[PDB]
């Protein structure tokens, strides 16, 4: 009730990002898909969001898929030794998203300069 | 099988962030909690992750809770008019997370300098 109007360009905010950041958005979204119920609407939404990111960057799909997925696998299942009741899978995905490892990989998986944006390459 | 060892300080990566960024982590995590099934393990995990962020920043809880939540509400339910099958609730939360609006609010809700870090204030 009292819902806001539809979003006209859903990926406008992605198209303004440097490509290395788009890779991180894909990685985060897929991590979230993998740590939630594969047979649920949220997990499916996150998976499709991750996959859709590839349209907006010159991503190296053939090698990049498994390189990203192996890295996700190194973060997503960690047991969090919290100090002083959930497992913190969301926290694991955030740790991945901010990791130096993902930051390094995010630059390697982009054809050309990883600091360019989709808008730069397609709109102007 | 072949699982990696437990994480010793789960929030080490949060403690190194400028406080305004910690607010964004809270906002993203809670957005993810709200767009997933409230009666599911993932949603609960995301909620607890969001709530746990407050320990690591001088956050203005009394006003900040609803200010963050009103902003989440302006992003989370948007209908994405995709060009050329999920609703893209994950995308909505990412849009929130990168929004100028959240960036502005994230600085307003921190006592003192919002560019300081937990480590700066507590460890050295």
């Amino acid at each position: 009730q009292g819902h806001m109007a539809p979003i006209q360009d859903p990926v406008a905010f992605i198209k303004q990002m440097p490509y290395h950041q788009v890779v991180k958005e894909l990685a985060l979204s897929r991590c979230l898909a993998q740590v939630s119920d594969s047979d649920k609407a949220f997990s499916l939404d996150a998976a499709r969001t991750a996959n859709a990111m590839r349209e907006w960057m010159p991503f190296d799909i053939e090698s990049g898929d498994e390189k990203i997925n192996v890295l996700i696998d190194k973060y997503k299942s960690r047991i969090n030794e919290f100090h002083s009741k959930s497992q913190g899978v969301t926290l694991n995905c955030l740790r991945l998203y901010h990791s130096p490892e993902l930051d390094k990989l995010s630059r390697q998986l982009i054809a050309g300069n990883p600091d360019r944006t989709w808008n730069q390459d397609n709109a102007k």
